[PDB]
């Protein structure tokens, strides 16, 4: 029912706030973001199920061994990935989700929901993407080079993808977003069955 | 480079206007309505290559031996239809066509460009599809119901199609389409080659 969205981009793209911009302004029975099962410790505030499903390391490393995930990986120590049962469930729900990941993570994801639709997102320039790397102004040349030489290897990967944004203004690219997921639900395989009682209705 | 919209409906789900509204907005040099070609006589105002390709019954037939067409039809003596030749010309030069046309011809053009995308366009309940059929109301019962039988065995061909509108607020369809077709060109396959330069400075050093 719902449509899996794949959303990767380099740093210096805007993803991460397109895609908050996008759940601000949708309903949750619409549009809803991906939950990652997590190894490290909830914090205070954190809700299991809301803000990542809370698993320890020996749960994790079984859940790989019934390849539970449609992605995993291992950061800083703690593994992070996205469960098949929690993304089915959602979609079961015809609900739409959002999953922000890397490529690394957006190519094991393909390989197993051969309809997920992936979106990867570009800065608009190399001037721009340099500046939105930045930030503050305030870290070191060499650092901005490793952050730049991180986001030329994660846009090297941009043909996997079904859609291309290039953000140069945001709102030009939230709506380039909203149109992406629109379009989508203009597709008959949604649109018959979102329509099903009006076009029996139509043609008795 | 181009795509190819086939666009289908039964009368009394806005289509022609939404087409039209949609040529009114945008370059020619990113849309365009298809010229069929017709062995009908030119009429007042209609230029050739414009309106339609004017040709006649021999030329057309011989079309037909070379299967030039995507579609055509014979009509009260006239054929009409689309020229593969003249689609393929305006889609190589990036531009996206617009093609107007039955569930019967929607079919013969699915099966000759399999890239093609099409686009079925609805009424939103019955009695709306009903008051747009009467139109100014000055019809007899009996042609409203053979407009009603023609609109629903047209509506019955739906299914087919890569897309669905509703047409019930006017504006709100027209944005439907028009995000139909921004969404398109949002695909990889056409971006990748309009943003060939910028992916390959972002890339580069």
């Amino acid at each position: 029912q719902g449509t899996l969205y794949i959303v990767s981009a380099p740093s210096g793209a805007g993803k991460s706030s397109l895609i908050q911009a996008l759940l601000k302004t949708q309903p949750l029975y619409d549009t809803q973001v991906s939950v990652s099962h997590t190894t490290r410790q909830p914090r205070p505030g954190e809700v299991h199920g809301e803000h990542y499903f809370f698993v320890n390391h020996d749960e994790f490393k079984e859940m790989i061994s019934r390849d539970a995930f449609l992605e995993h990986a291992e950061v800083f120590g703690n593994y992070y990935g996205t469960s098949r049962e929690a993304i089915e469930q959602v979609l079961a729900t015809g609900v739409d989700v959002f999953l922000d990941i890397d490529w690394q993570g957006a190519q094991q994801i393909r390989q197993k929901m051969p309809h997920a639709r992936s979106i990867f997102i570009l800065p608009p320039s190399k001037i721009e993407l340099d500046r939105r790397l930045r930030g503050r102004g305030q870290d070191s040349e060499e650092v901005i080079a490793k952050r730049m030489a991180q986001a030329v290897a994660e846009m090297s990967h941009y043909a996997e993808y079904d859609y291309l944004i290039v953000n140069d203004d945001f709102d030009t690219a939230l709506t380039d977003l909203k149109t992406i997921i629109r379009a989508e639900r203009l597709r008959m395989s949604r649109q018959k069955q979102r329509h099903d009682a009006l076009i029996s209705k139509l043609l008795a």
